[PDB]
């Protein structure tokens, strides 16, 4: 069967995909859509084979028959004996971040402040935190908790999009793809670094990766970790070094999905593609790297050591686990077992 069609979300991911396609000698081809959801539709239709998804979307795709294939693994300290591809995934820490200078801002006084989310329907940027705020608040009016937000994917005319900037010309305001200045882990963090928002719902990795000269991007150049605090569920505020005892939840790694009838074929190609363009791939540093895109998290997260086999041939509910799956189901009662499309 041997040729995989990859689905890219928006213009910037399309261009990296074209490049990956070039260096692979057409072993991988690209289809493009303006949103993650449209990419999932394309995969159902059969017009694209696979894409990498945040847990939040895996839940969506899952209800539609798509299955996780391989997962992103970042370099861990424990489980050092095992090779990255066979090594179990650790998941990541959802956290809520704020400016240290913004004193007296805690989890208990988040109401009527300004929020930065990765995008609607994502784990750390939306489901985890809006899940908690609904339960704590006993109201489904999560669109009225924060005074203004940037929540890519929500109604552009709503308060949930008020803080989103769109692209260089200010078009595509709020679109849930990287054309939005404030989309995804980085976008949401920039949203805070620039004091557009009061809080940012991202992952622990995002604060480290974009502070203390890790980014060299113009807006992160001068960001110091020491100027940021984590918000914990007990009302306290801790340094970004204490993420292990001050997070909202641990989230299942982003995974590659596909139609079940296609999983095997997607898997074999992807494993070979990474032996060539992964971290120590034949042709990475020299010609092309699947896992670099200058802090921009295009196609895969920049901190991916490798894509890993799953083991236990899990179904999407097992991959995400019971915990998270009930969090999303509960939260989706505000916004009924069927494919969204
Ligand atoms: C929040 O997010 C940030 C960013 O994602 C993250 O910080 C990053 O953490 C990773 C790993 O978790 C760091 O990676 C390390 O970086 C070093 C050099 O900078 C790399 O080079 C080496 O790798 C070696 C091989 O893995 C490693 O040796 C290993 O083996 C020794 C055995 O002798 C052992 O060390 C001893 O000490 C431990 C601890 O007390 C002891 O228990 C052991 O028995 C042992 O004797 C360890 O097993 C060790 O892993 C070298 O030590 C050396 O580190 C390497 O890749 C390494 O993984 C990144 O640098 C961090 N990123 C940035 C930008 O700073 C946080 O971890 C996240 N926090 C939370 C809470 O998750
Ligand atoms: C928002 O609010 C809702 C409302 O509470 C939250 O939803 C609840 O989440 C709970 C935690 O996920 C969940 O609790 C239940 O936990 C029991 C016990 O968990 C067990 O732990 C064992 C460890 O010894 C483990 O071995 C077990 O496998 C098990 O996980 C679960 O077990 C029940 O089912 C049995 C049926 O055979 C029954 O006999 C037994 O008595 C238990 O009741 C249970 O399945 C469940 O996980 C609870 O289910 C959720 N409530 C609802 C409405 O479903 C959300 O999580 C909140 N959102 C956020 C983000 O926090
Ligand atoms: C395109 O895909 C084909 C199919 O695997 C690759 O051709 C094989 O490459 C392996 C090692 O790379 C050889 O050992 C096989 O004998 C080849 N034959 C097959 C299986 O057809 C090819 O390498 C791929 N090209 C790129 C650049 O990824
Ligand atoms: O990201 C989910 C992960 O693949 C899951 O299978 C865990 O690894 C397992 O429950 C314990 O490690
Ligand atoms: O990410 C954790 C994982 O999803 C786990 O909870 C599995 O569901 C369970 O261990 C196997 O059934
Ligand atoms: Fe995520
Ligand atoms: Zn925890
Ligand atoms: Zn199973």
């Amino acid at each position: 069967y041997t040729r995989v069609v990859w689905c890219a979300v928006g213009p910037e991911e399309q261009k990296k995909c074209q490049q990956w396609s070039q260096q692979s000698g057409q072993n991988v081809t690209c289809a493009t859509a303006s949103t993650t959801d449209d990419c999932i539709v394309l995969v159902l239709k059969g017009e694209a084979d696979a894409l990498n998804l945040d847990g939040g979307y895996i839940y969506t795709a899952g209800k539609c028959g798509l299955v996780p294939v391989l997962a992103e693994n970042r370099k861990s300290s424990k489980h050092s004996s095992l090779d990255c591809v066979l090594r179990p995934t650790e998941g990541y820490l959802a956290v809520a971040v704020v400016k240290k200078a913004n004193e007296g801002l805690t989890w208990n006084s988040l109401k009527d402040k300004k929020s930065c989310h990765t995008a609607v329907d994502r784990t750390a940027g939306w489901n985890i935190p809006m899940g908690l705020i609904v339960n704590q608040t006993g109201s489904c009016a999560f669109d009225e908790f924060f005074s203004q937000s940037c929540a890519p994917g929500a109604d552009p005319k709503s308060r949930l999009c008020a803080l989103c900037a769109g692209d260089d010309q200010g078009l595509d305001k709020c679109v849930p793809n990287s054309k939005e200045k404030y989309y995804g882990y980085t976008g949401a963090f920039r949203c805070l670094a620039e004091d557009v928002g009061d809080v940012a719902f991202v992952k622990n990795d995002t604060v480290w990766e974009n502070t203390n000269g890790e980014s060299t991007a113009d807006w992160a150049k001068n960001l110091k970790r020491e100027d940021f605090r984590l918000l914990c569920l007990d009302g306290t505020r801790k340094p970004v070094t204490e993420a292990q005892s001050c997070h909202l939840a641990v989230a299942p790694n982003h995974a590659v999905v596909s139609r079940s009838d296609r999983a095997a074929h997607v898997e074999q190609v992807l494993l070979h593609q990474q032996a060539l363009f992964g971290k120590n791939g034949k042709n990475c540093p020299d010609k092309f790297c699947l896992f670099k895109s200058e802090t921009k998290n295009l196609l895969f997260n920049d901190n991916t050591e490798c894509l890993a086999k799953l083991g236990g041939r899990p179904t999407y509910e097992e991959y995400l686990g019971t915990e998270y799956v009930t969090a999303i189901a509960n939260l989706k009662k505000c916004s009924l077992e069927a494919c969204a499309f």
